[PDB]
């Protein structure tokens, strides 16, 4: 036998108990586990945000119910990232200007698919409609039906719970982790020792042998698996692996962060994220029962701490000397490798971009899928070592891409901040599709439905067409020219026509039938 028959993971948390819980899933109980977490003093719980494969891709894998984990940890509904004032120049507010042409500046980046007419995208019957002067509609309320609903405020299920449209998630990360601590500990046998690490013990060759805790006990394993945060104890300390710094792709650097009670029942609850443009960030604004978390993310070469403080206090009419506020510097970027020897990193130990998307639970996920697949044994096969972390990689630097675009193509020049955006080098793959979008073209079609979009499916066509109009369109980079191959299908654009009309009436239905977003709330936490 020349298996695995030990895996130590450092540090606790969502990235720590996620890969306790998934491992214990994955491995069939042939494995012993041990997770080695310092006690920590709580923090206020800012609120996390989540995209829609987080149920089917892990807490379906463990059996754990949607409605069980949602009760424990204060969880909400996400649609979308609601996207605001990124266009128009001035301080950060709550409320949306109005830009040049009379629209207000939002925009939305939901769930829902895209139909196709002819083969061709829904979002390209409306650039050809938008460029000819023949609608005025935004593109994210002409083809998706979610954005009436989000307007109003309503819920993605009914009050029987049938489903009405995709979506994901808003939580409160601690309790998330909290409750996957008490399943991998008392279902699966997951050994939790309470203590801080003191000593990385390792062979002639540096691969890990044990890790030795303050109280002086010797953890010994055959794989380790770093979850220690930011400061990659294992990972690029002890492994000595260097971290490549992205920052001249991503400016935002630091986050100064609250939790703010809401009045529910005045206001109702959003079925959305919202993501505030700042003079030197942005904020997001993540909604719970009776509260939203609220964080500001920027660039501390472009605001001090207590300018970012005083921006993100006046925001939301906190004072700034008598709220409780938690503070963190970032760590932007990826390691040169995310496994190296018998040691691998997962979460912010591995790798880390501003939460613009709602893609760090995700980075966790599909990185213990990832190890997962690529197990070992004994040997270490560098074959499954390499694979896994050209994964990592491709999938990093993809969704850094992706947010830098968001930066790249505003149109704000309003402070130093934005116009420092539009200095730094677009990566190449942007530039890329950027050509492709401006010639009328899609850019990275779906290849799935609804249902499939299966792993590997979704791990492979991550960022697809509708996402990069959502973002594109939204922040008023368009087409230059509409689909040249439009010109020659009058029957396909009177196609879609009745597409614009399905996705008016289902809205108007949707939005007169669904309870709100807070009654759903209501009924499910009570």
């Amino acid at each position: 036998d020349n298996r695995i028959k030990t895996v130590v993971i450092l540090g606790g948390g969502t990235a720590g108990w996620m890969t306790a819980a998934y491992l214990g899933k994955a491995l069939q109980n042939t494995v012993k586990i041990v997770v080695l977490e310092a006690p920590t003093i709580p923090r206020i719980g800012v609120g996390e945000a989540t995209i829609p494969n987080l149920q089917r891709a892990f807490f379906d894998y463990l059996g754990i119910p949607e409605e069980e984990w949602m009760r424990e940890c204060n969880a909400s509904y996400k649609m979308a990232i609601k996207f605001i004032n990124w266009r128009t120049p001035g301080e950060g507010s709550p409320d949306p200007r109005t830009l040049d042409d009379g629209h207000t500046d939002t925009f939305h980046h939901p769930f829902g698919l895209l139909p196709s007419a002819d083969q061709i995208p829904l979002s390209h019957y409306w650039a050809a409609k938008r460029l000819q002067g023949e609608t005025d509609e935004n593109f994210d309320e002409a083809c998706f039906a979610d954005t009436a609903i989000m307007n109003a405020k309503k819920a993605p299920r009914f009050l029987d719970m049938r489903r009405a449209t995709n979506y994901a998630w808003h939580f409160d990360a601690s309790k998330v982790a909290a409750f996957l601590r008490n399943f991998a500990v008392t279902k699966q046998a997951v050994e939790h020792v309470e203590d801080e690490m003191t000593e990385v013990l390792t062979d002639e060759r540096g691969f890990i042998t044990a890790l030795r805790t303050k109280s002086g006990r010797i953890l010994q394993g055959d794989l380790f698996v770093d979850c220690s945060g930011f400061r990659g104890l294992l990972i690029n300390k002890a492994m000595e692996e260097p971290f490549i710094d992205m920052s001249d792709h991503l400016l935002c650097n630091s986050a100064v962060a609250t939790a703010v009670p809401h009045d529910d029942e005045k206001n109702g609850v959003e079925p959305y994220t919202s993501s505030i443009a700042m003079e030197a960030g942005w904020t997001w604004k993540i909604p719970m029962l009776g509260r939203f978390g609220s964080g500001h993310v920027y660039s501390d070469h472009f605001a001090t701490q207590d300018e970012a403080t005083l921006a993100f206090s006046k925001l939301w009419g906190l004072d700034p000397d008598n709220t409780e506020f938690n503070h963190v510097r970032f760590r932007v970027g990826r390691n040169r490798r995310a496994w190296v020897r018998n040691c691998v990193s997962v979460g912010l130990a591995s790798c880390f971009v501003e939460p613009l998307e709602s893609t760090g639970i995700y980075f966790i996920y599909a990185a213990i899928h990832m190890l997962a697949k690529h197990f070992p044994d004994k040997t270490f096969d560098k074959v499954l070592v390499d694979r896994f972390n050209r994964e990592i990689e491709e999938m990093f630097d993809d969704t850094r891409d992706f947010l830098q675009a968001h930066y790249y193509f505003s149109p704000r020049v309003d402070t130093p901040f934005w116009r420092a955006n539009k200095e730094l080098k677009l990566a190449d793959s942007i530039k890329d599709k950027v050509e492709t979008y401006r010639a009328g073209l899609p850019v990275n079609l779906p290849v799935t439905d609804e249902g499939t979009y299966n792993f590997e499916a979704e791990f492979r066509n991550f960022w697809t067409n509708s996402n990069y109009y959502c973002i594109f369109a939204g922040l008023g980079l368009m087409p230059r020219n509409p689909l040249p191959a439009l010109a020659y299908k009058p029957q396909s654009i009177a196609e879609a026509e009745l597409l614009f009309a399905d996705v008016k009436r289902k809205g108007d239905t949707l939005v007169e039938s669904l309870p709100s977003t807070y009654d759903l709330l209501r009924q499910l936490h009570g």
